[PDB]
Order: structure tokens, then sequence, then C-alpha cells
């Protein structure tokens, strides 16, 4: 089972919203990798444009190394360093309950990640548990990031000059995580990753949220059913029976502004106080550690 004379591939080990991808071994390295590959016969070719974002990331903490890309018999290829379980894997299968103390660690690091991409340019649009792979062997303490299928530049790389405030009228990630802004028709910017992230912390918590599991015929009628439930359903009864500083962090995120700067540092220090007041330490053990 080969892709040219580069790499063999084991299996396949999942699927995101295009391609494929696969555990594989890249011979000439002797090592496993991950391998994601997309059918050339697609009219809607989006692996290149993907690859290319993740080499405008490379070096960043928690960013997954792109080995090589290229097209090989009936697929174009990107070939990635192999990372372990998703968050959303490993969720499942601790039964959708985090502690406290692991849903704070997480959060650390998932911020950094986003601030790192937003130093780069991009947002990434599409934050979800799922987009988020902890290291294998010695960096099985590292939350990365992953899925750059979405992002879009929010600033000039040369100026920094924003985009204007506009219309999106797509909803274009997975609505669940998506912000009101969002649901709304308002192009994307740095606050909604942010905002995003917060729903996903609290999905965290509560094993799900309230806007999860509502039916529709059309899909249009899905994303108006989650809109109503979302813009209905206050932060304070969303967060009511947890730390505050989970109100306090969606309740700044929705208060950015457009072009604002999001104070990263604030809202991980929001958590690490919480944490510490907790009496927890930055050791690094989830609760599949245990
Ligand atoms: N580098 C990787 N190592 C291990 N698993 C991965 C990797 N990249 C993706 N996966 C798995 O495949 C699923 C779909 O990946 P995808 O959304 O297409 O990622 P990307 O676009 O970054 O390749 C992910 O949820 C994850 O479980």
């Amino acid at each position: 089972l080969r892709v040219g004379n580069r790499y063999r591939l084991g299996r396949k080990i999942g699927s995101g919203s295009f391609g494929d991808i696969y555990l594989g071994t890249d011979i000439a390295a002797g090592e496993e990798v991950a391998i994601k590959l997309e059918c050339v016969k697609t009219k809607h070719p989006q692996l290149h444009i993907e690859s290319k974002i993740y080499k405008m990331m490379q070096g960043g903490v928690g960013i997954p190394t792109i080995r090589w890309c290229g097209a090989e018999g009936d697929y174009n290829v990107m070939v990635m360093e192999l990372l372990g379980p998703s968050l959303e894997d490993l969720f499942n299968f601790c039964s959708r309950k985090f502690s406290l103390k692991t849903v704070l660690l997480l959060a650390d690091q998932m911020i950094s990640r986003i601030e790192y991409i937003h130093s780069k340019n991009f947002i990434h649009r599409d934050v979800k548990p799922d987009n988020f792979l902890m290291g294998l062997g010695k960096k099985g303490n590292l939350v990365y990031i992953i899925d750059f299928g979405l992002a879009k530049k929010y600033r000039d790389a040369r100026t920094h000059q924003h985009i204007p405030y506009r219309e999106n009228k797509n909803l274009t990630g997975t609505a669940r995580y998506a912000s009101i802004n969002t649901h709304l028709g308002i192009e994307q910017s740095r606050r909604d990753d942010l905002e995003s992230l917060g729903y996903v912390l609290m999905y965290f918590n509560l094993g799900s949220l309230p806007w999860q599991g509502l039916k529709a015929a059309t899909k249009r009628q899905k994303y108006e059913r989650i809109s109503e439930k979302k813009m209905s359903t206050p932060i304070e009864v969303l967060c009511k029976g947890y730390p505050s500083e989970f109100a306090t962090y969606l309740n700044f995120c929705r208060s950015l502004r457009f072009d604002d700067k999001p104070d990263y540092s604030y809202l991980r220090q929001l958590f690490r106080n919480l944490f510490h007041r907790q009496g927890f330490s930055y050791d690094y053990v989830f609760d599949w550690n245990m």
C-alpha cells in the first residue's frame, strides 16, 4: 500500500472536512507520519492551500511540522508530523467528564495556540476539540492545534492593517462552537476564535452544550435553531455552577471589538489564578494520565 516510493500507508485514522488522514511510514526517515490525501478529481481543491498555511505556521509551539507536499498517483499529498489523540477522543474516552484541573490545563495551552496563529496573521475559524491533539512521547503533555483548512488572513503581514469590518454570509466552521458574530453573518476576527474556545471549555465542563442535539430537516434550519438557542441562553445561565472565570472569559470575548487585539495574557491569568486558588500546579497530569 504505497504512496510513490516515499510512504507506505498503514491505516486510515481520520477524515476531516476534506480528504483523509492515514497513519503511514516515511520510508527514507524510518518513522511514522500522518498522511493526508485529497483526490486529484476534486473540483474544490484545498490541500495545497492548507499546506501553505501550515508552512507559514511552522516553528510555533504546538504546531505540527509539515514533512512533504506533492502529488503521487491519484492524490494530492500532505505529510505531517504524527500526533497523538484529539481532545474529542480523549474526552469521549473520559466519558465526557473532565476535571476542572484538566479543563484549566487545557485552556492555558489552547489560548496560547490561538494567540500564535493570530501572531502569524491568520484567524483559525474552526476551534473545536477535534482540532487539538496531544503530542507523542515526551511531547505527550503538549497540546497541538491542527486543521488550517478554513484559516483566513485578518491583517497584512508587513503593515498589520486589519481587514475591514465586513459581512460574511457563510457559517463556515462548526455551528456548535461558532461565535454569535458568526451567526449574525459578520466576518470572523481574533475575538471569534477566543469566543469559540469559550464554548469548547464549557462543553468540556458540561459534557454537552444546550444548543447541541436539536433536530431539523434542512441543514440551514439546524443552524437557525442553534443560532436561536445560543442567542437565547445568557452566558450567566450557560456557565451556572462553574467558576465565574468561565463567564468572565466569554463576556470578555463577546465584548471585544472586531479589530481589537485580545488580551490573551489576561485571559490565561484568569484561569491560572483560579487554578492556583484551587491548589493545582501545572504538572501536566491530565485526567487520562491517571
Ligand atoms: N498530524 C496528525 N497526527 C495524528 N492524527 C491526525 C493528525 N492530523 C489529523 N489527524 C486526525 O484526523 C482528523 C482529521 O484531520 P483534519 O481535520 O483533516 O486535519 P489537518 O487538516 O490538520 O490534516 C483529526 O481530528 C485527527 O484525529
